[PDB]
DNA sequence: CCCGCGTTTTAACCGCCAAGGGGATTACTCCCTAGTCTCCTGGCACGAGACAGAAAAAAACAACGAAAACGGCCACCACCCAGA
């Protein structure tokens, strides 16, 4: 089951990382600061790396309780 | 109408997990309250005077209790209709 749960993560994050390191703002939400920093602000979101590094490094930090289990969820989501 | 007993359904209860709001505490600092001296004017005691109200007597009126009249219901008699 485990197993499962992460091959699809690994194709998911070959085509996934290709996506979130070129994700585009647009020009306007900037100017007018209408993106979502929070994700930001303590460093959950994907941008600078791998995803099937930063799933499994999520989950160290999730399995230890030093990420709370929603912030996890978002991140994932 | 409510108690009693019985199926049938509901959700309370338990227990277990996850999250964080807010109780509780600590440290810093200041602004508020206690305290005190001097000043005085608001509140209290006393005196007074007069009018609001108690009283009162008398009249008006406004609740309590009998016989006649009117209306409604029941019984009896008369008239009309239906049946024998």
């Amino acid at each position: 089951t485990i197993y499962e749960r992460l091959l699809e993560i690994k194709q998911m994050n070959e085509r996934v990382t290709k996506e979130i390191n070129t994700r585009s703002t647009v020009t306007f939400a900037k100017d007018l600061d209408l993106l979502s920093s929070q994700l930001s602000e303590m460093g959950l979101d994907f941008v600078g790396e791998d995803a099937y590094k930063q799933v499994l490094r999520l989950s160290r930090r999730l399995i230890n309780g030093d990420l709370e289990h929603q912030w996890f969820e978002e991140s994932l989501r």
